[PDB]
């Protein structure tokens, strides 16, 4: 296992209304910018994933834009999306 | 009420499920939301996140995108709200 621990626990249930905070690569600097474009909840961003049909560019493209992630950020949040759609979708 | 197509949906993660799977998207609906990029459920299912589950703008999107009339987008709204207290 080379994820995060906080990536398992994401990955581990169903969101249900978790902060946007409890994905993986979102910490407290780009969850506040995530909050504050109306992304206050992990399922809106999952929202965000599905609508762009789970396309890794345009979704990292996306995080940057939004909420300037960097490329580890961006990547550790594509994936605990991409798990915990592989898990429950 | 609703329909055996809503209880299906309802009933399980929809993977990859095709728009028409949708209840309230018929044939005709499902063509126009692929046309525009909504080919899969759970591209609709996105839709209806991002805009925070409201139904009052959801049920307005997709009258814009592919012309649902009221009890169509009632239906595809109510499945999906559904679902997501099942499955999110």
């Amino acid at each position: 296992m080379t994820t995060s621990q906080k990536h398992r626990d994401f990955v581990a249930e169903p969101m249900g209304e978790k902060p946007v905070g409890s994905l993986a690569g979102i910490g407290e600097v780009l969850g506040k910018k995530l909050e504050e474009r109306g992304f206050d909840k992990a399922y809106v961003v999952l929202g965000q994933f599905l609508v762009l049909k789970k396309d890794e560019d345009l979704f990292r493209e996306w995080l940057k834009d939004t909420c300037g992630a960097n490329a580890k950020q961006s990547r550790d949040c594509f994936g605990c999306l991409r798990e915990w759609c592989d898990a429950f979708l």
